[PDB]
RNA sequence: GGUCUCUCUCGU
RNA sequence: ACGAGAGAGA
């Protein structure tokens, strides 16, 4: 992705988006009770922690584009995953702007407690003045449709969150796009059905990890990915992917059997236009994330990009023998031969994309069980029933959550909820952790979880 | 102050 | 099942 203009609002008649530049974030009453190294994220450009120009900084994830158009590789790559695809007989039909609003089975409702995106977030219209959840009316919405119509710019925010001191001093916030309401419901309409099988099957068909539950999903992996295991990280993905992987997506999409009109609405994502602060500025290639479908298509690119850089990157390779799972950019695979990862990196390169190895190592390194990685969790059999693989949030950034909260009326729940991840660490861990939350006076006022219910009740998922 | 997923909690 | 809230992950 490239940054192809920026122009003033008076300009482009585009009313300015202003989000929040203090952080909800604050120290929790566990602040000093462990140890970790993030902070709130650089929100405003004159954050005395910063050692570089704030907006610089936020926006040199945009590296430019290598290729437009599809070379022999990933159109090659397409069609693989797509022929893969079909099996699941997607339904291409267009969802309808009930369910697409108020959701399904497979598909959550559009969330309500959330911005409605450009123009009315700058109008004061909540999403909750045109959708409602009881009423399931659409009429209202069908009525801004019309008025505002589709392809809105996005509304570039700060992201809220904490990050580790180099990037707080580096400026390196992450970006939000706010869709509009408008791109969100039609995006829904035209793709609903794909969305759902998505859901309903994580796993190595879709070669998505979308809709997995790590408690359960964590002990198919290996029998998914049967073989040498490989992984590696992307470094800003979603700015990295130049035009012809969306050019690839749309191949994939005409192949499982969608229409042109729903096909020509990739295009309205590789080429966007977004108001951050008072100035509009138009993107070419990367994904806007904040768009609905950002998981899924993450995903989907994700997959073409493995392909391709294996055909190409290697000699004699079997796609056939290729098994994976994506969540966006998070990739963890298997091939029957182990698979030199230096040499995909090479490869992406020359696309636009920066690979790096396994977990920030260093250096390439082999990949297995013992040390694998997949949305932050560790692989580790558990001693009873080896053939049961608890997933291991490491204790560390489970460290850095509790140090903080945004509202310590909530503490008790965040409290929970970390000792949900914590406990697949094990019975030592886990009492160490429980042992340091209770060395405080509000720690000792805290429901927290028995470890053997943990377990018993992680057993009984089975 | 986005898209989503998973899980938990509290209600009716 | 329907509502509210949270945490985590991409
Ligand atoms: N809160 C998030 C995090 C990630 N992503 C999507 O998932 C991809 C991968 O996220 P991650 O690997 O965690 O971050 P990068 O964007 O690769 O890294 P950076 O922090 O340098 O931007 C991104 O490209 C983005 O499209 C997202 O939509 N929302
Ligand atoms: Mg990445
Ligand atoms: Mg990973
Ligand atoms: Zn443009």
């Amino acid at each position: 992705g490239e940054i192809q203009w920026v122009k003033p609002n008076k300009e482009t008649g585009r009313l300015n988006i202003n989000g929040p530049t203090r952080t909800k974030l604050e120290p929790s009453v566990f602040h000093d009770v462990f140890e970790g190294n993030k902070e709130p994220a650089v929100l405003h450009s004159k954050d005395p922690r910063l050692e570089v120009d704030f907006e610089q900084a936020l926006f040199s994830k945009y590296v430019g584009n290598t290729l437009y158009e599809p070379d022999e590789y990933i159109k090659e790559a397409a069609l693989h995953y797509a022929n893969q695809l079909k099996q699941l007989d997607i339904d291409t039909s267009q969802m309808s702007m009930e369910e697409a609003c108020y959701g399904t089975e497979n598909l959550e409702a559009i969330d309500l407690h959330t911005s409605a995106g450009y123009p009315y977030s700058a109008l004061g219209i909540k999403k909750r003045d045109i959708l409602d959840s009881t009423t399931r009316d659409v009429s209202k919405m069908k009525f801004y449709m019309d008025k505002y119509g589709l392809d809105l710019p996005y509304s570039t925010y700060v992201k809220d969150e904490l990050r580790s001191i180099d990037k707080i001093k580096k400026g390196k916030s992450r970006l939000i796009e706010a869709s509009s309401l408008n791109d969100s419901v039609y995006l829904r309409m035209t793709f609903g059905h794909l969305y759902e099988t998505f859901h309903a099957n994580p796993g190595t068909v879709t070669g998505s990890a979308v809709g997995c539950n790590p408690d359960t999903f964590w002990s198919k992996l290996p029998i998914l990915l049967p073989g040498s295991l490989f992984a590696f990280d992307y470094s800003g993905y979603d700015a990295s992917l130049s035009p012809v992987w969306f050019r690839a997506l749309e191949l994939v999409l005409r192949e499982i059997g969608y229409s042109e009109e729903a096909v020509s609405l990739v295009e309205g994502i590789n080429h966007t236009h977004h108001v951050y602060r008072n100035k509009t500025y138009c993107v070419l290639g990367g994904m806007p994330s904040g768009c609905s479908g950002t998981s899924i298509f993450n995903s989907m690119i994700n997959n073409i990009i493995i392909r391709a850089l294996l055909i190409k990157t290697f000699k004699g390779i079997d796609l056939d023998e290729l098994n994976m799972v994506a969540y966006g950019d998070d990739v963890l695979a298997s091939y029957p031969f182990p698979i030199d990862c230096l040499e995909l990196a090479r490869t992406g390169k020359e696309y636009g994309l920066t690979m790096t190895p396994a977990d920030k190592s260093p250096c390439f390194n082999e990949v297995n069980w013992d040390n694998a990685t997949f949305l932050k969790r560790g692989f580790l059999p558990d001693e009873q029933f080896p053939f049961l693989i608890h997933p291991t949030m490491p204790m560390k950034e489970i460290h850095e959550s509790i140090r903080w909260t945004k509202d310590a009326r909530n503490t008790q729940d965040h409290v929970r909820s970390l000792c949900l991840l914590a406990w697949h660490n094990g019975k030592q861990e886990y009492e160490k952790f429980v042992s340091a939350i209770r060395s405080v006076p509000v720690g000792k006022a805290l429901a927290i979880p028995n470890y053997e219910n943990l377990r018993r009740n992680w057993l009984e998922l089975f």
